[PDB]
């Protein structure tokens, strides 16, 4: 099955998922001198005060922090979006070394990691229906650079020992995702895809300009996770990122001058 190795990594995915070579694939390079300020973009609304986290799961690719999405409790609205998008999960992509790990790049710069807060359009009723629509998902992407610790990340770091291997989960209640955001909500936006199989072209991407800082100790703990199951040979969960895909007939819009 698919992964990030030499034998099952991003250059192989097109054989099982031919949309890998499609017209609106993600991630992409954000060329800051080509992206155009769009004064018609509305302010982004991130409403996470009633977020109900549930669980954290090692899925063999990354780890997901899952939320209750049965009501409008943590939602993303405004910006380029029409309607209301419910938070279902967040996860990260990261590298083996601090000079790689992000999926999006900025003027070809790679960040140490990238956080994806995944939301689905409530007009489609559930997540499985939303991924079949061109406007089904909105993913908020936040870059991570290594520097000072991110206090709001530490509860995540401290449970990773308990979900080391594929298929392990742990209770993860009362986690506040607001602690993962930078100060500014300035962003770039473009139409794209899931960055993993099944690579469906269902995402409005919203990528924040301001990175968050995390500590060397925090990212080191990400890199101690395993892709393998318990009782299988250890393979460190590192370099779980897809590289930049062709932009094709797409415009990246900036929310800021
Ligand atoms: C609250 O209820 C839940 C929350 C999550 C789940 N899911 C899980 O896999 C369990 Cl963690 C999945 C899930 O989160 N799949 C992710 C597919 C995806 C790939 C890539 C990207 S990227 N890199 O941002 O482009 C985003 C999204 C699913 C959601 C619905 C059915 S299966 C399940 C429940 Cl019912
Ligand atoms: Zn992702």
């Amino acid at each position: 099955h698919w992964g990030y190795g030499k034998h099952n990594g991003p250059e192989h995915w097109h054989k099982d998922f031919p949309i890998a070579k499609g017209e609106r694939q993600s991630p992409v390079d954000i060329d800051t001198h080509t992206a155009k300020y769009d004064p018609s973009l509305k302010p982004l609304s991130v409403s996470y005060d009633q977020a109900t986290s549930l669980r954290i799961l090692n899925n063999g690719h990354a780890f997901n922090v899952e939320f209750d999405d049965s009501q409008d409790k943590a939602v993303l609205k405004g910006g380029p979006l029409d309607g209301t998008y419910r938070l279902i999960q967040f996860h990260f992509h990261w590298g083996s070394l601090d000079g790689q790990g992000s999926e999006h790049t900025v003027d070809k710069k790679k960040y140490a990691a990238e956080l994806h807060l995944v939301h689905w359009n409530t007009k489609y009723g559930d997540f499985g229906k939303a991924v079949q629509q061109p406007d089904g998902l909105a993913v908020l992407g936040i870059f991570l650079k290594v520097g000072s610790a991110k206090p709001g990340l530490q509860k995540v770091v401290d449970v990773l020992d308990s979900i080391k291997t594929k298929g392990k989960s742990a209770d993860f209640t009362n986690f506040d995702p607001r602690g993962l955001l930078p100060e500014s909500l300035d962003y770039w936006t473009y139409p794209g895809s899931l960055t993993t199989p099944p690579l469906l072209e269902c995402v409005t991407w919203i990528v924040l300009k301001e990175p968050i800082s995390v500590s060397s100790e925090q990212v080191l703990k990400f890199r101690k996770l395993n892709f393998n199951g318990e009782g299988e040979p250890e393979e460190l969960m590192v370099d779980n990122w897809r590289p930049a895909q062709p932009l094709k007939n797409r415009q990246i819009k900036a929310s800021f001058k």
